[PDB]
């Protein structure tokens, strides 16, 4: 199996041939279905991680295993269209600077969900 951080790097790190159709497809999100969200963050694998011991906020599901960044981070934002279905998978693809928000797993405790960003 692949844990729960590998998932977390494969579908979230990245340190119409549009990057997120490009990108969801090489990470293996769509090459077996069509995702409707996926986030990708433009840093370090270590700073994200780092994310886990900053601020402790609550996660959407009421969890307390959550943690906002204290910096934004760049991420792009992968969204599918309308019209979108498998195996033409369409995305639109839209970049910000977010403070991120990821739960945080095991020992390392390490990232294992994106929440958010805001
Ligand atoms: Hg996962
Ligand atoms: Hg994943």
């Amino acid at each position: 199996k692949e844990t729960a951080a590998a998932c977390f790097e494969r579908c979230h790190m990245d340190s119409s041939s549009n990057y997120c159709n490009q990108m969801m497809k090489s990470r293996n999100l769509t090459k077996d279905r069509c995702k409707p969200v996926n986030t990708f963050v433009h840093e370090s694998l270590a700073d994200v991680q780092a994310v886990c011991s900053q601020k402790n906020v609550a996660c959407k599901n009421g969890q307390t295993n959550c943690y906002q960044s204290y910096s934004t981070m760049s991420i792009t934002d992968c969204r599918e269209t309308g019209s979108s279905k498998y195996p033409n998978c369409a995305y639109k693809t839209t970049q910000a600077n977010k403070h991120i928000i990821v739960a945080c797993e095991g020992n390392p405790y390490v990232p294992v969900h994106f929440d958010a960003s805001v």
